[PDB]
């Protein structure tokens, strides 16, 4: 008769996100990139042993949401805050086939507004140390 076995990786049932406890657990420094062109940065950009020559350092926790980071680079960037301003999310993380970095886009938030990505965490999305993280910020309405 049939037999038993063990499940595979992409059939394994895995519980739900935990948040972090933050007071025990040492952050991260988080390298985030940033574009006003409207398009993520191209690999070629990563390439080389290069990073763009922008970026902005962040102590955070796998539980990050992509709207907390978003009250950070709005500090930096005010122009930001206006109501309406898009920010579009990728994980920029190394190519384990060929040589340099490969993208992910994420999720997105906007200025004032809720929306279904608000919470999506670092974690959620398989983000590991040593990943940088790219946000392409345009104006409201697609200007």
């Amino acid at each position: 008769g049939p037999d038993s076995m063990r499940v595979t990786q992409e059939e394994i049932k895995k519980e739900p996100e935990k948040p972090i406890d933050r007071e025990k657990t040492c952050p991260l420094l988080l390298r985030v990139f940033t574009t006003n062109n409207g398009r993520h940065h191209r690999m070629d950009e990563f390439s080389r042993g290069n990073v763009p020559s922008s970026e902005l350092q962040i102590y955070t926790w796998m539980d990050a949401t992509l709207k907390e980071l978003t009250s950070l680079v709005k500090e930096v960037y005010p122009e930001a805050r206006k109501k309406g301003t898009h920010f579009n999310f990728a994980i920029v993380f190394m190519d384990l086939k060929r040589p340099g970095y490969r993208v992910k886009e994420i999720g997105s938030t906007m200025s004032g507004r809720k929306g279904t990505d608000d919470s999506m965490t670092l974690q959620s999305q398989k983000f590991q140390i040593g990943d940088y993280l790219d946000i392409a910020i345009t104006p409201p309405n697609r200007a």
